[PDB]
């Protein structure tokens, strides 16, 4: 075979670049996309489009914009530019708004510069954005703005935006803002971390900076002090320049006021019923309240008798957080993905009045997530098919009778589609499809009344072509049994695969909790040039704690981790060393985060199976990480609940089982989620024991270590890592 | 030859131990010393003793005792525990005077937990302590101290006590008060770092320490604010007469003033009389004030027909700082070394009131230190012996006659006693010779009646015999030339050393202003083991910048950091290269701090020579340096003085380069002295450009990376990566 391999240059450099197709709906009829460099608008059912925006339409704007978003009505464009990023969702920015009409960029009453946040209403075109933060409305982008709070102060009081642990581990966004649906109240959240405990961190800069800078912090560490929250919410088609506008707040349920607890689900029923789900610091407890708003009274009334809760006994509640709520037209009722009996995850039909929720699905398999909803069906995306949990696809149940169940991509193309992700237009009229593996990307247009197939947005016919010149490696999913249940793997193989052969292995690892390495989705990465180039066989195991297979295995880890998910894997690679074609004498482990932690507790687990692991980034001691990560899976590292756990999952305590074994720790200094303090004390345990080891820091790098350089050079390092740790003698 | 050869582990666990004999000096007749475990009082001369104290004492004292004192008069001793490092020589620590005498343990009125410092009078038992920033003075040790000072405030106000950078750089001591003759007057310095720039990084601690400390200390880099100062003087014989005894301020002389400076020598001449020495902040100019006590007016006066200057038109002035002055009882004239008219520091005798002294002492060589004074002699330590610059010894000139010069170490041993140093009674009426190369340690004591031996206290005798059954490495000491300038180097050849075959060579380096790597010191450190073991042939070269050779040569790298010092250890790999042992193919080289610099410097150059580096706490941007330190040699980073030699002195800037070899990287990152950032701000640079790299950060380490554990691993990483560097397949 003469075709060049996928070298760790096509890998850095993207030369195989997979392509996308993001459209965005802003109708039931029409979607907008990013052509060349302009905008777009196409009519899903004929296919024909015109420009919505000239790519040279701000030529002459004296600025790079970040990014763009277009009023719901077509009417104004909010160019985004001057981004700063912060931490995974949150940053900041300069804000310019563009009549679309007048074709003129309004120059009078601009948002402020550094702009936490900004958002546009549900429909037509207001604005709410946080800035100092505080909440800020605008009736017209032309027209002063409403300043509605006043409590703003940083690191203190957050308005309109999460801090640092509600974004990162419970709305996995920086916005704490929520329009009712046709725009006339504000739902917002207010956050208080005036007693939560501050990282600290150097920042160096660049060199010419003479005196690194210290990074604060509010973060809460296990145990530690957690922020506080309220509610709110404020009518803005009742603003006055005059007086202030009036907030009101909708307080947590009484079993929630009882002690810590986290606002972790909002979420608007109709234009005056708002829900809301509440979580106690204790993380199997949650209670959804839905609020109507007293017309009359001018306040919000939440009946007990609506309150609805949502508890396990076996685990924490829901994946990483109680799951969203789907009403109906009329808000009466709705469906939401609970676990079931059996612990199984499935959609249960709810009404506001009632306390008995109905199941409308059921089985051995799960529901990924509700898609759509109309007065007739009900589309969502699970892992039924051929029974294979690392498998999606997009189905559609009748409301009127649950025992018809319709695939809606199961079969569209078989070989080379296992997993989908969908987007619906307004009222569900059309849905993109998106399948991503096991083949090539694949992107379609289908309209709901007949589910027939209208066209194909994007088939990745370029990068097919090319990459038939490489000798790119396989994908092999499958499973092993343990203990009567069935576990999941894949292996990247690398070309022309021989039996008959042994190849080294390294296995790639996170098992976070509810984590999934072995699924069908097609990937460009280290590992793809590791099979193909280097012939080292990468693999991946979903053991206990992993998830969408039901509780059973998710919760197998509850309160315990850094056990089953660390034995799991060194069974996994004490099997796949049984097999004929892998050499236990090169069999390696990597991960980062989660899978750093895990790769480190493999490493110091003394089982003589692995001869040489990487861990990036990786947790070492729970009570470094965070409290509503950490507290949901290990509870309060007391004595009168769990902190001997705590004390018994720390890298730290295996020090010593490190001197059979070859060990690289890399780690970004300036990492705000797992902070380098992690790393410092695994290394300095190690050089206790006196235990060698190799390591690399990288200055300035946060969790990500993405930075272009640092992402090529972290990659290069690890790289002739392996190879060296797989040299044959 | 079937010998065992010195090993790393050798090395590492200190079988190999060099016995040593330090005693302490109560008298002109006898010293202390501890035998076992009890403490000997030994008369010097017949060499018969007694115990002073025996180790049963303090076995139920419920404390470490980590060091004692014993006040001039003999009747009280100053234990001292809770012993709590600091900086290089700053700590605190408990103490409890135990009364010799009543042979009882003082219960009352204690010296203050959490000392900074403490010292008896130079006679009597009077004590001087510091205490959270503030000075006190205890008359009787069991009676109520008086408080000297009230401005103390940690890391702003320091009186008695030095900050870091006084501490480090200008006193190489952390106290910072001075007791005059027969102790009546107490005299002080208090430094103001209001306005100085603080260092800030983390300190993990234990793992159970869930959050880092942010450690933070005033410290002034390059340019950066320096902290101020003031001198004072008190009457510690009015405390009990007066309620508020008054501190008299010596304020400096008006061409100080008018600029910053720095006090850089407090030195008493009689009981009335006391000398101050001042620096410019652009050290080439110090001046010296006498003063003296006014009896009629409780002031201190410094005429001006005392004052001296001592300033230099080719660098700074004196080796690291204006040298200590020796008066004479008398006070009315004193010694002192000085740069001369050719550039050679020599002893200058001055009458405090002329301007102009008299050098009893010339040639091309120098006076290392003045180390005793007498009536009728002068005893002090030089190299001129066989014009050896690595060479030292003691020497005696008659005052009367300085054509009578004696030489009392240079022939006792010449072949195994090159290297001298000496401590004399407190009258100089005995003296300990202590012998340091290039032989075993010796130490022997004399008289000096007649400068006799009296006997020999330590020869090693059993050490020499271990050694024997060891293939020990042997040392060459001699020079090159270049430019017709002599410049010396030493090798530490491996066993059975031939110049037929070629050596693989590592090329140890620190070449700091004023720094001497190649002399006559005999050691047993890693270099001896990378000879003995590995057969390397570790070399030292000291070029232009390095000391104790006169000016000319030292003076060569004034305000050009980065330049001849390391073009020079560069020549001086192609010269050994030259002399036909040497592998040109396997040169490594490596230094700690200044060392690192030009190692790296070295590394980044581009000359092909080196293969392999490696660097640890370097120094990377001056500007990151410390002001005192920094701008003695690179005077000021402004533009209108040598801000262009700094920014064109960095490891940073020439990134590209490390392409050419392997590099590795280390760096404790507790290093209040040499910043973490330094080494942050080089990978990053390396990562910036594409270099790979080998890096290792030892958590909580400062800049001596001295921990017991911390110090075998990073010794045996380095032995890894050296051996691998120089691999031969
Ligand atoms: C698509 O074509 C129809 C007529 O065939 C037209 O009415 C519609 O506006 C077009 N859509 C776009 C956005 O080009
Ligand atoms: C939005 O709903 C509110 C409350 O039901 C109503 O008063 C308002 O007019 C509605 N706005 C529109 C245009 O639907
Ligand atoms: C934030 O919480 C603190 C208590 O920790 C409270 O005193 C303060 O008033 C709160 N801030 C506001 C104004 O909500
Ligand atoms: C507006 O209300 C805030 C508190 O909500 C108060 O601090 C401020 O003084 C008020 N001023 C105005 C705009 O009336
Ligand atoms: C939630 O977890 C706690 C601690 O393990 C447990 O005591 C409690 O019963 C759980 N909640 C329930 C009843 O499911
Ligand atoms: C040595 O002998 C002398 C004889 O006068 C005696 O006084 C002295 O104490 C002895 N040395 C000691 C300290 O034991
Ligand atoms: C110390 O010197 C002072 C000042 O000259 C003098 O008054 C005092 O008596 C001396 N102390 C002693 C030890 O006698
Ligand atoms: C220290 O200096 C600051 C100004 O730099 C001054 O305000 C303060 O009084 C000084 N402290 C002293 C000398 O006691
Ligand atoms: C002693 O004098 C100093 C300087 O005048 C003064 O600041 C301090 O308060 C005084 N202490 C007492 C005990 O009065
Ligand atoms: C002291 O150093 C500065 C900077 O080089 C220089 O301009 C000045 O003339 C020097 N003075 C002496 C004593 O040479």
């Amino acid at each position: 075979d003469s075709r060049k391999t996928y070298t760790l240059t096509d890998y850095l450099k993207n030369t195989y670049r997979l392509k996308l197709y993001s459209l965005r709906w802003i109708s039931d009829h029409e979607y907008l996309y990013k052509q060349e460099n302009n905008i777009l608008v196409f009519n899903a059912e004929y296919g024909n489009s015109s420009v919505f925006l000239e790519n040279s339409t701000f030529d002459e704007f004296g600025h790079s914009i970040n990014d763009y978003s277009i009023s719901p009505d077509g009417q104004f464009i909010l160019l985004e530019y001057n981004y700063v990023k912060q931490w995974r969702h949150s940053y900041t920015a300069s804000y310019d708004i563009y009549d679309l009409n007048k074709r003129q960029l309004i120059t009078e009453e601009r948002i402020p510069n550094n702009t936490q946040w900004v958002t546009w209403s549900p429909v037509g075109h207001k604005l709410a954005y946080v800035w100092n933060n505080d909440i800020y409305v605008k009736i017209e982008p032309n027209l002063p703005s409403y300043r509605i709070t006043w409590t703003g102060k940083e690191d203190i009081i957050y308005n309109g935006i999460t801090d640092w642990v509600y974004e990162e581990e419970v709305f996995s966004a920086y916005s704490a803002l929520w329009w009712s649906p046709n725009g006339t109240f504000l739902a917002y959240a207010q956050f208080n971390d005036t007693e939560v405990p501050l990282i600290e961190y150097s920042f160096y800069s660049d060199e010419s900076l003479q005196y690194p800078k210290t990074v604060r912090v509010p973060y809460p560490k296990a145990g530690a002090v957690n922020p506080t929250v309220k509610f709110f919410v404020v009518n803005t088609d009742s603003l006055s320049s005059v007086t202030n506008a009036t907030s009101i707040q909708i307080t947590a349920p009484a079993s929630m006021l009882i002690g810590d607890h986290y606002l972790c689900d909002v979420t608007w029923a109709t234009q005056e019923r708002i829900s809301l789900q509440w979580l106690r610091r204790i993380q199997n407890y949650s209670v959804m309240d839905i609020c109507d708003y007293d017309e009359s009274s001018g306040r919000w009334n939440c009946l007990v008798a609506r309150q609805h809760i949502e508890m396990s006994t076996t685990g924490w509640v829901g994946r990483f957080r109680p799951s969203e709520p789907h009403f109906t037209l009329d808000g009466n009722s709705f469906y939401k993905i609970i676990s079931n009996e059996e612990g199984y995850r499935h959609i249960c039909y709810f009404q506001i009045d009632k306390k008995d929720c109905t199941f409308i699905t059921k089985g051995t398999w799960e529901v990924i997530g509700i898609e759509a909803l109309t007065s007739d069906y009900l589309y969502y995306i699970s892992n039924e098919y051929k029974g294979m949990p690392g498998g999606r696809n997009l189905y559609k149940i009748q409301l009127s009778d649950y025992t018809k169940v319709t695939c809606l991509s199961c079969e569209l193309n078989p070989e080379r589609c296992q997993y989908y992700s969908v987007s619906f237009s307004k009222e569900a009229k059309y849905y993109q499809l998106r399948c991503s593996g096991p083949g090539l990307p694949l992107y379609t247009l289908h309209s709901s009344v007949n589910d027939k197939g209208l066209r194909v947005l994007e088939d990745n016919s370029a990068l097919d072509k090319m990459l038939q010149n490489v000798q790119m490696p396989s994908k092999k999913l499958d499973f092993i049994i343990l203990n009567e249940t069935k576990f999941w793997y894949q292996m990247i193989l690398p070309p022309h695969f021989d039996k008959s052969k042994k190849y080294p292995l390294l296995l790639d690892v996170y098992a976070g909790p509810c984590s999934q390495k072995a699924d069908t989705v097609f990937r460009l990465n280290w590992a793809t040039y590791l099979a193909s180039t280097e012939n080292i066989i990468v693999a991946s195991f979903d053991g206990r704690g992993s998830g969408y297979q039901g509780d059973k295995i998710m919760h197998a880890i509850n309160r315990r981790l850094g056990t089953f998910e660390v034995e799991d894997q060194i069974e996994a690679a004490r099997q796949f060393s049984k097999m004929g074609f892998v050499d236990n004498k090169r069999i390696a482990i990597w991960g980062w985060s989660y899978g750093g932690y895990v790769t480190s507790m493999v490493l110091g687990s003394g089982s003589g199976v692995f001869k040489c692991g990487i861990a990036v980034a990786p947790v070492s001691r729970w009570e470094y990480y965070d409290s509503v990560y950490t507290e949901r899976y290990m509870g309060l590292p007391t004595p009168e609940d769990n902190l001997d756990h705590y004390r018994n999952s720390t890298v730290m305590s295996r020090a010593e089982n490190f001197k059979q074994v070859e060990y690289l720790l890399i780690h970004g200094t300036a990492d705000d989620n797992v902070h380098f303090q992690q790393s410092a004390q695994i290394s300095k345990a190690l050089v206790d024991v006196g235990v060698d080891f190799q390591a690399m820091w990288y200055t300035d790098e946060d969790h990500g270590i993405a930075s272009s350089t640092a992402h090529q050079h972290i990659y290069t390092h690890m790289s002739h890592f392996i190879k060296q740790c797989f040299s044959l003698p």
